[PDB]
């Protein structure tokens, strides 16, 4: 089954707000799992994630024998082998390409006003289930409110 994990601040730009909450949610999710990443995500991340396969979606070749580079999103698949589930982390470009395979959604809702230059792809409502949401409230730690929300593709 392929899902979607990301963060979005409002009008869903996903790219500021410092959420380690988020992030122990991300870590939680894609323990143990592939995970598929965008070129820019790759660089900004600079090293293999632990605890997982890394596989890059690119059109250049890698240069990294570290983590498996991709051309394409079937090959995507096929790199990953017999799952039960691939976390898609993102791009924006990598995150509307698999959209119309993903099953699940994770989607951390930041209450935070932001001027960037990427937005989620809009998923749609008569098309997603919202079967879990939690609320919490910004605090010593996080310094914005945030829900927790995971979708099913009905
Ligand atoms: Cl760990
Ligand atoms: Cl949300
Ligand atoms: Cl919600």
């Amino acid at each position: 089954m392929i899902s979607l994990i990301a963060a979005l601040a409002v009008d869903r730009v996903i790219g500021p707000w410092n959420l380690p909450a988020d992030l122990a949610w991300f870590k939680r999710n894609t323990l143990d799992k592939p995970v598929i990443m965008g070129r820019h995500t790759w660089e900004s991340i600079g090293r293999p994630l632990p605890g997982r396969k890394n596989i890059i979606l690119s059109s250049q070749p890698g240069t990294d024998d570290r983590v498996t580079w991709v051309k394409s999103v079937d090959e995507a698949i096929a790199a990953c082998g017999d799952v039960p589930e691939i976390m898609v982390i993102g791009g924006g470009r990598v995150y509307e390409q698999f959209l119309p395979k993903a099953q699940k959604l994770y989607l951390t809702h930041i209450d935070a006003e932001v001027e960037g230059d990427t937005h989620f792809p809009d998923y749609e409502p008569d098309d997603w289930e919202s079967v879990f949401s939690e609320f919490h409230d910004a605090d010593a730690q996080n310094s914005h409110s945030y829900c927790f929300e995971i979708l099913e593709r009905r």
